């Protein structure tokens, strides 16, 4: 189990002003550190966030968090469950800022809620440096869904933080799972019906921050562009491995697709082709032709394969590449055009 630590700086808070925190399992024989960002959509105005506080309060508050959590998937210490990094130091950072990990705004006389996701990541890193992270060789910032987009928004800031604090030997890398979306035409709840508005409004509500090189490309008012992987990824300097199902369930929900006649068949095939196209120049990626959402902390994440290579193997090959490799690929994108045309897709 990973044990809870509430942040010592109690001014870095979840939405309702309670302290943020992290769950930690130390591995003193390892110089590898995995920091995983939880997902779970977001909220973008007073009324929307009030609803989330009634029925999704663990995503807005630490008041009811458990003492411990079990590591699963890439967070498991069992080699049978985690062929990739079973001996690493494991950190789970709960998502309690409702801001896709972008916010830097405190509660105040003018703000009902605090949106501090970007500052929560900075403070966790900061406090871990006193608990052994100072001796790390690799810091892998990973995350799923909104946490996967959060990796893209924060990996270069963590790298800059560690350089400025005097730790230039720690190699910062990112792993973004199910956080790579298309701002495409829909097939036919504002957060699902009108996604780009929801992001634009959220950024202003959260005082949200995007990576500087991307911000400079799109300029004032157009920061929402940097929440889309194919637009922010080319501006990043840290190595980033991208995991994305080609027919992602959250993408299809936003597109108003529910599972088929010709119009919908053509729409679904075109979505796979467009996602494939955006990954063509991403050298470290894993994109199976399946209808699903998230993978890296699922216990059976070992089962899916692309061209005969599993995701744990592809990540191991990526480690080797950062020291093409014969028999050990890092770029794995399905070419077949319909969900579950890959036999290893999950049921
Ligand atoms: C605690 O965090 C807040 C928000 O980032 C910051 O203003 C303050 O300086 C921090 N306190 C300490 C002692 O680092
Ligand atoms: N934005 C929000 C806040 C409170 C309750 C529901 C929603 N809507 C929603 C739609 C799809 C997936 C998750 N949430
Ligand atoms: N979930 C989704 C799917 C397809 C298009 C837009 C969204 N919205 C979104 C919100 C924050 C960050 C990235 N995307």
């Amino acid at each position: 189990d990973l044990r809870l630590h509430l942040l010592l700086n109690t001014s870095v808070t979840c939405n309702d002003g309670s302290p943020a925190g992290y769950y930690l399992k130390e591995s003193r024989g390892s110089r590898r550190w995995l920091l995983f960002l939880e997902g779970g959509w977001y909220c973008f105005n007073r009324e929307n966030c009030d609803s989330r506080y009634d029925t999704m309060r663990r995503l807005m508050s630490s008041r009811d968090w458990p003492r411990t959590r079990t590591g699963t998937g890439i967070l498991s210490s069992q080699p049978e469950e985690n062929p990739y990094w079973w001996n690493a130091n494991m950190v789970f950072i709960p998502y309690c800022s409702s801001d896709v990990w972008s916010g830097a705004s405190s509660k105040s006389e003018k703000n009902e809620y605090a949106f501090m996701g970007a500052l929560i990541i900075q403070e966790v890193v900061r406090e871990l440096l006193g608990r052994g992270l100072s001796g790390a060789k690799v810091l892998l910032l990973a995350g799923s869904s909104a946490g996967g987009t959060g990796v893209l928004l924060n990996v270069d800031r963590v790298a800059e933080q560690l350089e400025k604090l005097g730790y230039p030997a720690i190699q910062v890398r990112g792993l973004a799972d199910s956080g790579w979306f298309l701002d495409n035409k829909q097939y036919r709840d504002t957060i699902t019906c009108a996604p780009t508005e929801a992001i634009r409004r959220g950024i202003r509500y959260w005082n949200g921050v995007v990576p500087e090189r991307c911000r400079r490309q799109f300029q004032e008012g157009e920061e929402w562009n940097c929440f889309f992987g194919y637009k922010v990824y080319p501006t990043l300097r840290s190595p980033v491995f991208v995991v994305q199902w080609l027919f992602d369930e959250a993408q299809l929900t936003v597109d108003n697709v529910h599972l088929v006649q010709e119009g919908l068949r053509l729409y679904i095939q075109n979505l796979g082709r467009e996602l494939r196209h955006t990954l063509k120049d991403v050298p470290a990626s894993f994109a199976p032709a399946c209808l699903s959402h998230e993978i890296i902390i699922r216990s059976h994440w070992t089962d899916v394969q692309v061209k005969g290579t599993s995701l744990p193997r592809a990540l191991h090959c990526w480690d080797r590449s950062l020291h093409p490799l014969k028999g050990c690929p890092v770029h794995l994108v399905d070419s077949c055009p319909w969900p579950h045309c890959n036999p290893s897709c999950p049921t």
